[PDB]
Parts: structure tokens; C-alpha cells; sequence
């Protein structure tokens, strides 16, 4: 009945959750990302990117290669189920995606693609 979650990425290169479950009665699900803390996005930006477990490491790698100007994401990446923009201190962004896009019994990964951040900024997302 709650079709959204609030997640934070801070100056310690952590998300404030590592697990998100989505009610299977939701048609859409919304992730609202914010960045408390004081560092600007060119040194400690975060985004929220959702993919299969299989695609995560590729998306992270090609994101790094894409650079800060493209928010550390490859443009038109068919592996990305959903993504926010890259944000810095005091900013927020949100993304809404269709729940039909998630398969029952499959666990998806969410992560940040800012270089190195996926060391700690990763999590699971699945229906339930
Ligand atoms: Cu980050």
C-alpha cells in the first residue's frame, strides 16, 4: 500500500538501507533519493541505479568510463531498469518505475555508480 521508499546517501559513502522490498500490489514504485551532508557532487555524488545481479558490475564499469558529465552512467543502457540523476549535498531526485518490470522470485541489485562507491553502496531489491 506504500509504493515508495526514502533512501539517503551521505558523506560516508553509505546508503541508509541495504534492502528494499516492493509490495506486489503496487503498480509503480518510487525511490526518493537525498544527500544529507556537505560534500558537492563532483567528489561525493550519489545516484541510485537498479539492475539485475548479472548486469550490476558491467553498468558500474561502463558508468565509470562515461565520466562525471554523464552522471557516471552509460547513456541508453538497456541494463538499467531504473536510475536517478547524480546528486550532491542538499539535493534530491526521484525515480518511478513499473513494478511489472520486476520478476517474482528474482532479486535485483541497487547501487551507486560514482567511482568506487559500490564498495559499500549496494543493496538488494525484490518483491514481497
Ligand atoms: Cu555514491
Amino acid at each position: 500500500a506504500e509504493c515508495s521508499v526514502d533512501i539517503q546517501g551521505n558523506d560516508q559513502m553509505q546508503f541508509n538501507t541495504n534492502a528494499i522490498t516492493v509490495d506486489k500490489s503496487c503498480k509503480q514504485f518510487t525511490v526518493n533519493l537525498s544527500h544529507p551532508g556537505n560534500l558537492p557532487k563532483n567528489v561525493m555524488g550519489h545516484n541510485f541505479v537498479l539492475s539485475t545481479a548479472a548486469d550490476m558490475q558491467g553498468v558500474v564499469t561502463d558508468g565509470m568510463a562515461s565520466g562525471l558529465d554523464k552522471d557516471f552512467l552509460k547513456p541508453d543502457d538497456s541494463r538499467v531498469i531504473a536510475q536517478t540523476k547524480l546528486i550532491g549535498s542538499g539535493e534530491k531526485d526521484s525515480v518511478t518505475f513499473d513494478v511489472s518490470k520486476l520478476k517474482e522470485g528474482e532479486q535485483f541489485m541497487f547501487f551507486c555508480t560514482f567511482p568506487g562507491h559500490s564498495a559499500l553502496m549496494w543493496g538488494w531489491l525484490h518483491l514481497k
